[PDB]
């Protein structure tokens, strides 16, 4: 079953939005299989944003993502990748639509409180990078039959 | 005044979303004139979904709507039919936008928690099939003057 | 299994608290087995307040519950009667504690938005008085094993 | 960052007060991340209402429009932030609540154009204009938000 | 019935504004069923804060309290209702948030006495005194609630 | 007198995950104003469960406690704050959800002792013991809260 990586950025923790963001995906109906408050070491952050090493904002990006603890999450479900992206909203919170996480709870791209894998491949890549295999938990949801036929 | 039929499907009851769904329409400003937890008979389910009788998924649909009690609702208000449809969201919860009932609380078409009449006449037709004579309660809202000029 | 009668009074409907009240019991973990919006006839009201027919406030009590539609409910669960009473709060909303329904959402005894049976005996009695044959719905809750050992 | 911070006027109309939506509407903007710098419950005089709805004085709904906005107290607000004018308009939704999208204030909480509970300046210029019209000298409160560094670079 | 509608002063302290709880606190009283008749974000002048806490002027913590209550804007409020003074006190909870019971504002949202988010008049006499001190005569807005007949008999 | 910052272990039992209450529980403590310094979805190894419930090892139901806590994933948390241990117990409510008061986690969300959703350390000593037991040595995350000065003097 498809999985995706969702991460509450440092500003989300500082603003006390961890529970609220988790609740949005819980209420949606997806299965949480990985969760941890984590202090991202610089090298791991730089590997995540590897493709942007040549960009002028790279230094700022790394400083930001390591400026405080983040909350790493892995969610499972059919279509979870695209759905999570939709629930999170556009990159720029000002443009993100009301109803989405960034559209309801953020005002600037550089402090857009949360991240979601943009594709199933990046979903697997990110979960493998941020989590240590033994950290994911498998379980049978009692409401499974009522969330999907 | 225009009326529409809104129903919380079996999965909504099992997931304890009855109150939450009702509140969405109450807060919106529409008038609740009919409400009841009901055990849908195969016969009624087949008459309701007659526009899908020839479909291959028709059988699974009938047994699903009868897989548990449902919550029948009749709401009143100018433009309530189209408005409820909008608040409910696209048939496929994965595609329904965040902010709508399905977009916020469901993940699969076969378990999309709620139904809303698609047109005024169908609203009239559905209320007639699901509710009995004096089962509907007509009343005048104290806030009427503040919701409609 | 123990059952209790809970009713949103006319003022609860007028103030749009139907969904909110239902959610409180849904979230608590009890099972909704009966629900309906209903316009209470004078005679049935007087029946409900049988033992208070000699009271000075009897006539006021009767007009109040018949001044608008009410939402009748039947909830099932171990200790649901006493628990429902605790969730509802003191008779006088001013005295009811914050966190309870009346303590959070009402301001006067004469408009205390909701009612709950005061004993298992009155629970059976009240459900038998307000609900007719076949109106109650029994079902097996998917989360039953997670609400009770 | 050198982004330009602007201000917008947001007002809870009489119907918003009657329906007890003041706190809920304020929370939407507070939770969004913008800064509240002006707030007051206010009874709008006919004069101010007409000066505010000047570009509609010729309309047929103007008479009722004025009586509507002065039919009870409103809650005046001034919010600060980068892109707050356009953002507020997005959070509020289409003029007609029936068409406003779920998630927006009017999309979630109103049912008719004439009773669409809230207003937000349509442009940075009208933002300055409206704030200057509804708020008196010294009513606005400037302050430094503790979370400023967490809402904007 | 014929009951006495009193008024009480409720103020969201500087910490409530910094934590973005203005809307949330207002909603608790709106949802309870009381009537908001006065509201304004306000930067409390030092003298006014000293008059408000006049009875504590000799205390060792007084200088620090005045400095604190003037360290950021507050939100002044006037609420009306039968028994609103005692009810507001109950809804707010004990002075020490750690001891305040879950369900109350302080019990749910604060952790320390010095930063307990909101204040409510402790008596009707103080409600009158406080409203008279923080609000200018013409700032209060009286109105008739459409739901009046549904909140009280 | 002034007390030191304290730490407590709060755990969402298997029933909390199954019911999708993880976010809701976290929010109660976040909203309260305490600092989250440890969090993880975890599959409890039997040896750890035994140490956790060591004080009840002589109880006839000890086996049941171990089996249940190891039957499905749990969510481990470490929270910091002055008086956080007693406060968390208060927010959680009485062991029997039927007796727990409305406003508390168990009072609002549970109906049976065996399925009472969450656990909070019963003493500061046990808070430190449990945090060291459930979290690996490098799993805690320390940080300076931007709102610190607004939550406590």
């Amino acid at each position: 079953v498809e999985e995706t990586y969702i991460m509450v950025k440092p500003d989300g923790i500082q603003r006390g939005l961890v529970g609220e963001i988790i609740s949005r995906f819980e209420k949606k109906g997806f299965k949480l299989i990985g969760l941890k408050m984590f202090q991202c070491p610089k090298e791991l952050a730089e590997e995540h944003y590897k493709d942007l090493s040549a960009k002028s904002f790279f230094p700022n990006l790394i400083e930001y993502i390591t400026s405080g603890p983040v909350v790493c999450m892995a969610w499972e479900g059919v279509g979870v990748v695209a759905s999570a992206r939709k629930l999170i909203g556009k990159t720029d919170p000002l443009q993100a639509e009301p109803g989405t996480i960034r559209g309801d709870l953020a005002v600037q791209t550089g402090r857009n409180i949360v991240h979601g894998s943009d594709s199933p491949e990046n979903g697997k890549r990110e979960i493998g990078l941020w989590f240590k295999e033994g950290e994911l938990c498998k379980w049978d949801s009692a409401l499974a039959t009522w969330l999907r036929e």
